[PDB]
């Protein structure tokens, strides 16, 4: 189905064998700290190791202005990439952050604005030859047709990326669940996720603990494991290659079961 | 999609609004007891209430020869139907057990032999006008073609039922996961469950904690919640109307999320 592997510098991700689990790093900052402090970085390394041990395939590390964001995230990327043999994604929409993170050891760019907030981010992705996740996002929830519009917005992102010199194999798409969408539009995007497959790029699904699950189940954020699981299962059945999750152990087990059942 | 409700004497089950959760009753028997003892029945009533409170829609009560089985299950059906306002299914393949259970208060027959072990069970179902679950089962794992064969075997059951005078609306089918199937054939049946929809009967999926999940995940029976969840999610996506589960709270939450996403 995929005739290439996802090339991440030192690491390679096979898109065919299994659903790839992107674990979300707890980056709880220290007050009184610019960044780089021992309790901050150690807590993050500990959590990275923990998720690595629970089945994560990628560690997503994110975030204060630009200068502070770098100082918070660079020392974390330095230590995690040193101590956890796992590809790291830099959760950022900012060109300058993206650059520093990769210089610090990050392998994948995770842009919640799909190269639209800072188009130079794609120049960054192009130059370092790294995979970039282009997430559907917009400043409004005024759709003519949700899916049709989503796909149009994702293409505008793909265009910005390719114009900058990003190779097709370095593009991952993301429906951006819980971004610029009603709880009902999120459900609708879930129900029709498979439509994103026609664009011909791997798809990452980020639904973990999100508000729409809470709207369906009427459960607070810490009571969202079962609902997250359901979204993850449906996402894998509808073809997505990555899931971005908080509960690595559990989702990793669900993904593995889904994979076996669908023949992936 | 369904133009009738599942009629269960005092209770009615809408097959359209949501995935119906059949909770599995712990029927742990007392040693030194024929049946009907206080610790036995109370433990079962307690568990029934517990599952009723966790989102179960049906209580499955099962099981010693024929005479003992009745004496174990009747007093339980008597007390549960008294104290838990929820339809009860009698998990049995035996005609005489089926009869006693309904006389005692059971609403649905759950036959793991699909009327094939004791064809008179269908006469029982016909006479009391109760829903009967016909589960795929056989004494061998020698398939020409799994799905094609399953459907043939399910039809042989439907035929026995209808010949006995069972109405179409009182027939539920079940793929019988983990019965007469390799771990691999179970996966295959999961991957192709939607094929059972053509027979035009509601479908119950019983996968909870089963051996095949353990084969995929290499986890013991108590570590099967995530995998069970995945099978439940896939089952609902492939159209099934009931799930028979041990972990009611959790599965009930997954079902509810699946339901919202698929528009059920
Ligand atoms: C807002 C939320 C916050 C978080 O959990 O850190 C979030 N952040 N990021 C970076 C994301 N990236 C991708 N690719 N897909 C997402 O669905 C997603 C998110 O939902
Ligand atoms: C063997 C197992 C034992 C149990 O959990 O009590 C079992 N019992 N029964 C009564 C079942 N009935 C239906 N309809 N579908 C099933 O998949 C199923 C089962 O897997």
């Amino acid at each position: 189905k995929w005739d290439y592997d996802l090339r991440c510098g030192e690491y390679t991700l096979n898109l065919n064998e299994k659903t790839l689990i992107m674990g979300i790093l707890n980056v709880t900052p220290d007050s009184f700290s610019d960044g780089g402090s021992y309790n901050e970085v150690d807590a993050a390394v500990r959590h990275a190791k923990e998720m690595r041990d629970e089945g994560a395939h990628i560690i997503d590390i994110g975030g204060v202005s630009v200068e502070e964001e770098i100082k918070r995230v660079v020392p974390m990327i330095q230590a995690v990439s040193k101590e956890v043999k796992l590809p790291i994604s830099i959760d950022t929409y900012k060109a300058e952050v993206a650059k520093q993170a990769i210089e610090a050891g990050a392998h994948i760019i995770n842009d919640i604005w799909g190269a639209k907030a800072e188009p130079k981010i794609a120049e960054v992705a192009a130059h370092y030859d790294v995979p970039i996740i282009l997430m559907h996002n917009r400043d409004n929830m005024n759709y003519r047709n949700l899916m049709a519009d989503m796909i149009a917005d994702l293409y505008d992102s793909i265009k910005i990326a390719k114009d900058a010199g990003v190779r097709d194999e370095n593009i991952i798409l993301d429906p951006g669940i819980g971004f610029a969408k009603t709880p009902e539009q999120n459900l609708e995007a879930m129900r029709n996720l498979e439509q994103l497959n026609v664009l011909g790029y791997p798809v990452l699904l980020g639904t973990s603990r999100k508000s729409f699950i809470g709207h369906v189940l009427d459960l607070p954020v810490e009571e969202r494991l079962e609902g997250t699981g359901a979204t993850v299962c449906l996402g894998i059945e509808k073809g997505c290659e990555f899931v971005r999750v908080h509960d690595v152990k559990e989702m990793s087990r669900m993904a593995k079961m889904m994979d076996a059942m669908i023949g992936k």
